[PDB]
């Protein structure tokens, strides 16, 4: 098998010319030349079976791309892994070469208004596809964020994504770790197992936000630090906010803080469009059934140039009820990759 660093990275012979081009959660990642389509391709290895939850996570993601088809995020071109179950140590996931991502645009190119306004309508033209399959991503993020030569936007990693739950989403008091820090919304931290849309639109306003100055607006250092910068923006939760929260560890919790003033976000961001700044202030609200969902989104005037419903689809088959990954051994799991990655063969 063809090697990469030292690391068994065994596509061929379909997939030649192998290069390294970064790490993914479960090993390496490579852009390949696909003899067959003619065109340069990436592949990931995945190594999950050897622990249930990285079998979860690599089935989760198998499920909901090999049903998903939308512009903006990146499918499943083809999966290679060994004939048999017994022989299948890794598992590939092949996918469209892309230029960059957005995290590593934001290392060092700043955006002008007109591309900030169409990856924004392009993030929120996927969402409403993988929302509108009652699938939440639960982990959007820049990285996660696919950018080819002409800036065609693409949702990557659904290995963290779940079915939506609103009806079982209240939880406790700091027990909760859903999404990468920078980018969870406050009541993952106060009340929310991150079972409702709204944790994603979070997200994307952490990322507009990103996007406006090159900088993440609420870099916690730890997870205990995250809310004290979401609250020293946003400012003091107003009274109907808190009777909203009925856990009393969390409501007592932030009634415990000194008063803090919002600060205007035309404060932040002197530079941003006023329409991209109210849509801002839309997507970062502090009540998640306050805050603005995937459709008005797409309907603010930031995004008029672009908005046109009938161009916005919706998934055909939404997933109905929960996958029941958990509790299964791994050993299950490894069958059910095994037969889910069964239409790539031979
Ligand atoms: C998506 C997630 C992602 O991009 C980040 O988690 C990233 O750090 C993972 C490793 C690199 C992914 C990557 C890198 C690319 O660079 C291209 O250089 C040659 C033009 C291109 C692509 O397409 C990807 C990618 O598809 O990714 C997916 C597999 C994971």
């Amino acid at each position: 098998p063809e090697m990469v660093r030292g690391q068994v990275f065994d596509v061929g012979p379909r997939y030649t010319n192998l290069s390294y081009i970064g790490e993914g959660a479960y090993g390496m990642v490579c852009s390949a030349y696909d003899n067959l389509n003619k065109v340069r391709v990436a592949i990931k290895k995945i190594s999950p079976f050897e622990h249930q939850t990285y079998c979860q996570r690599t089935l989760r993601e198998i499920k909901i791309l090999l049903r998903f088809r939308h512009e903006n995020i990146i499918g499943i071109n083809d999966i290679i892994r060994a004939p048999t179950i017994e022989q299948m140590k890794d598992v590939y996931i092949v996918q469209d070469l892309m230029e960059t991502d957005l995290y590593k645009l934001l290392k060092t190119q700043h955006l002008s208004n007109d591309h900030i306004c169409y990856f924004l309508y392009q993030i929120l033209r996927g969402l409403k596809y993988i929302h509108s399959a009652n699938v939440l991503h639960r982990d959007l993020k820049p990285s996660n964020l696919l950018l080819n030569t002409t800036c065609d936007l693409k949702i990557c990693d659904f290995g963290l994504a779940r079915v939506a739950d609103p009806d079982h989403d209240h939880t406790g008091f700091l027990t909760e770790y859903v999404a990468t820090r920078w980018y969870r919304a406050p009541e993952i931290m106060l009340n929310s197992k991150g079972y409702t849309k709204s944790i994603d639109i979070w997200s994307v306003g952490c990322i507009l936000a990103e996007m406006l100055s090159n900088r993440p607006i609420f870099p916690g250092k730890h997870y205990l630090d995250q809310l004290n910068h979401i609250l020293g923006i946003l400012g003091s939760p107003s009274q109907e906010d808190l009777n909203c929260i009925i856990n009393l560890k969390a409501r007592n919790y932030l009634l415990s803080l000194p008063h803090k003033n919002k600060v205007p976000w035309n404060r932040l961001f002197p530079n941003a469009d006023s329409k991209a700044l109210d849509l801002l202030d839309k997507m970062l609200t502090f009540n998640p059934h306050k805050r603005i969902e995937v459709e008005q989104a797409l309907a603010h005037p930031y995004l008029e140039q672009y908005y046109d419903p009938s161009d916005e689809p919706i998934a055909e088959a939404p997933f109905k009820f929960d996958m029941e990954l958990d509790d299964l051994p791994k050993e299950k799991l490894k069958e059910l990759i095994f037969e889910e990655t069964a239409r790539f063969q031979p």
